[PDB]
């Protein structure tokens, strides 16, 4: 009937229509001739319309659309742009935008929590030293001794001519990756380049599998400066298994706080190049991707040998059995250490509740099926059977090229 | 523009140029991707698709531009101009069907695409003959557990009449009996087709694994009911290699995965009844058919026998039971000497296929959400491989249920 994407849940048989995608201003990578949905990485007049659109979004969310404060906030932005080329956000606009960007993130399964985000304004920040203080404060608050709290810290926006604020690391917490003489990697292969960059900038490297990297923080038009995190601010969890007693002897560990620091937060055409955000982990991120990806820690064969599985034939499902127990260890160990974590079942169920909330609230929810479905036990989770529409809305978290 | 395709495990990059041969449009537009969606929402054009296919065929046999090529283009043109349609040579049909499987973006077993036994059944004029052709297919394809890929191709659609159809979605399906209290005994996916059979005079059973009869439909006639000889339907009882109690659950599955409701399009011609089969990948039985909430739904049952903590999600009881169920299927098929491929072996072979196809055609249409298995996704190499999805012809397509 309706001329919007028809969306079906194959487990439940139910149908919905996504009208929200009509509000998308930005084109994605697809066309009628081919689908590029599986790809990980595929001005004056322009600023105003983005600005006008965002202010419109803001006033709708507080229900004052068409009003005198609404049209005066418009006039105030259009004037400020007309005389300087840019404009500034009010505090409550920034809070709304940060939440809306998270709410808008198609690849995040944790969005049931979007409304509950602690926004630290750091738009006053004027040094790389100051950035470090804001970051330490964020970690302290967000970690909260294992009882994790979502947070974002927003540093000053891009300015015409003047250079960006950048955190060079991809996360606030990352393990070093050390390239060997043989060509292998000790630690995390994901973090090789950033480890090398930290050395180039004078860090004295360690040589463990789990060395917490220092931060490389860059203030406008300055070279980055190197900052070591005080070990006590960085909460970690040693991995053991609830029944396989040798698993603890493996020496495996992970950090409590997932904090993405290299993404750009865009609100009303304003670009916040340093806006680190954090939540808590879904257990498969650590147990499946970080610990079992071939190009990460790659511990599957090690664990399967300890489990005494037949690693000579695929048809033994030794990979499947090891991944299950590793994920179990991650969950059991975070639960033992009283550190917030969510398994892929709980997470996906809660995301299904989120889709229903948003269907009523906005008439749809942009969602990236390949990223939403967990990397183990996919069809065992309800999201596998849920069709999804993906599109870009703004405010948004966006990828940005590396500063170097 | 040509898409840049990256494997994130290896760091390697390819460029898909095969996608420019896509004459058909998919569900996506620049404004929104509709990739995870399962179903889709004149003599001049028939002749153009016919010219393009005939060209494809004569390119395959490396005899392009030849006398036979031109003479065959004349034949096709002449036949369309006069009758509004044309007919394929058996050799061309064989080519088209292989090319259809090759082009199927949702299929992980395309490494096998050149090895396909093609039965021409276009000399079929009754439901009775369809049943005959179908029984021979089943006998050939099953081959006492040494499965071989086959397609039987019934007469093409025609402007002036109803279609040949197999009403069943697969040649072998277990009945699904709706209960007064809403619940379903047997396979819930087959409630509707089980009900169509009963209405057309089938004596039902009361089992979980009752093999359905086939409803075969000759054009503009009511469909007829045909019961498959029990000896033609190879089935495998399920047991587990270390859990004695598993065999007691009485689980079983059939050996032959034979899809019978899709339409085969070759060079504009459409074949509405063209059942095809290969062999199972173990996750289709162990994960989807047996563990889907809306299928046989056996997770909890197995979890309890394993004495697992059903009470919470974080004990990963679902993951554990699912792995044992999949192992039971692989064990059982291996024990019965019936062809099957696990998801690791299957996806490794698909990576080799992508590579072969990158060299042969400059790309390979693939639907990532369907290629990546339903358990242990990132544990297989395809998870880390970017894929481009698009529609090439010849093709398999969905078509409406004929009722
Ligand atoms: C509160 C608990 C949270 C959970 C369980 C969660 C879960 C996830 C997961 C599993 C991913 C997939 C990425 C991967 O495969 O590694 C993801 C991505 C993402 N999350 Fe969340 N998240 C949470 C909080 C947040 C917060 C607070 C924000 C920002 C305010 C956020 C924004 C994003 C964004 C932008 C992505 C996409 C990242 C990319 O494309 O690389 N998430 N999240
Ligand atoms: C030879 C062994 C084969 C294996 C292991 C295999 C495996 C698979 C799998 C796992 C799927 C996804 C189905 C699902 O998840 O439910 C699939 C889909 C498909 N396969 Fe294959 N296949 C094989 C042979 C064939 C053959 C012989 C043909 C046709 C001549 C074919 C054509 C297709 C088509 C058209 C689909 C899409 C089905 C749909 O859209 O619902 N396959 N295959
Ligand atoms: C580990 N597999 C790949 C996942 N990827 C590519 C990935 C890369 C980066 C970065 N930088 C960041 C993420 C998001 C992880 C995340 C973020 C937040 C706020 C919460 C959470 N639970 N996970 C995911
Ligand atoms: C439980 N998963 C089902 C996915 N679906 C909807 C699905 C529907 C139909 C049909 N008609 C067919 C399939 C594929 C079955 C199949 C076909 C072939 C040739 C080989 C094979 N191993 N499996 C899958
Ligand atoms: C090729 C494919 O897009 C890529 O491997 C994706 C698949 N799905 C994912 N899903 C999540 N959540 N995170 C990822 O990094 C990926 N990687
Ligand atoms: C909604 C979603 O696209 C749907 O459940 C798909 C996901 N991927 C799949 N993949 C395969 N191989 N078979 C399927 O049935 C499905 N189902
Ligand atoms: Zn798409």
């Amino acid at each position: 009937g309706p001329k919007f994407p028809r969306v079906k849940n194959w487990e439940l048989g139910s149908i919905t229509y996504d009208t929200l995608c009509a509000q998308s201003q930005q084109d994605g990578p697809c066309t009628p001739r081919r689908c590029l949905g599986s790809l990980v990485l595929p001005p004056a007049e322009q600023l105003l319309s983005q600005a006008r659109d965002f202010i419109n979004q803001y006033y709708s969310s507080i229900k004052r659309s068409g009003s005198q404060a609404h049209e005066e906030r418009l006039q105030e932005v259009e004037a400020e742009v007309a005389s300087t080329g840019t404009y500034h956000l009010r505090e409550s606009e920034l809070v709304f935008g940060a939440k809306q960007a998270w709410r808008n993130a198609p690849r995040c399964v944790g969005r049931i929590q979007w409304g509950k985000l602690q926004v630290f304004d750091a738009r006053d920040c004027s040094s790389a030293q100051e950035m470090f203080t804001y970051i330490c404060n964020h970690i302290k608050y967000a970690t909260n001794r294992g009882n994790l709290r979502s947070a974002i810290t927003v540093f000053p926006q891009r300015a015409p001519g003047r250079g960006d604020f950048r955190i060079w690391n991809s996360q606030l917490v990352r393990y070093a990756g050390y390239r060997q003489q043989d060509g292998s990697v000790r630690g995390d292969p994901a973090n090789v380049e950033i480890t090398e960059l930290c050395i180039q900038h004078g860090w004295t490297p360690g040589n463990g599998r789990f060395d917490v990297l220092p931060l490389l923080l860059q203030a406008p038009d300055e070279a980055p400066e190197l900052f070591v995190l005080p070990p006590e601010l960085v909460l970690e969890v040693p991995l053991e298994h609830p029944t396989l007693e040798w698993f603890a002897a493996l020496g495996l560990r992970w950090y409590a706080l997932p904090a993405v620091s290299n993404m750009l937060l865009e609100i009303g055409g304003l670009e916040f190049s340093a806006a680190p955000f954090s939540g808590w982990y879904m257990s498969t991120e650590i147990g499946t991707r970080n610990l079992c990806d071939p190009h990460r820690y790659n511990i599957l064969e090690d664990v399967a040998v300890c489990m005494d599985l037949d690693t000579r034939t695929t048809s033994s499902l030794w990979k499947d059995k090891a991944a299950v127990e590793i994920n179990l260890a991650v969950l059991h160990s975070f639960q033992l250490a009283k550190v917030t974590i969510v398994d892929h079942h709980a997470a996906t169920v809660s995301f299904m509740k989120h889709l229903d909330n948003e269907q009523k609230a906005r008439g749809g929810c942009p969602a990236d099926w390949a990223w939403i479905v967990p990397p183990i036990s996919g069809s065992l989770t309800p999201v596998f059977h849920q069709e999804m529409v993906n599109y870009i809305l703004s405010p948004a978290f966006r990828y940005q090229p590396d500063p170097w």
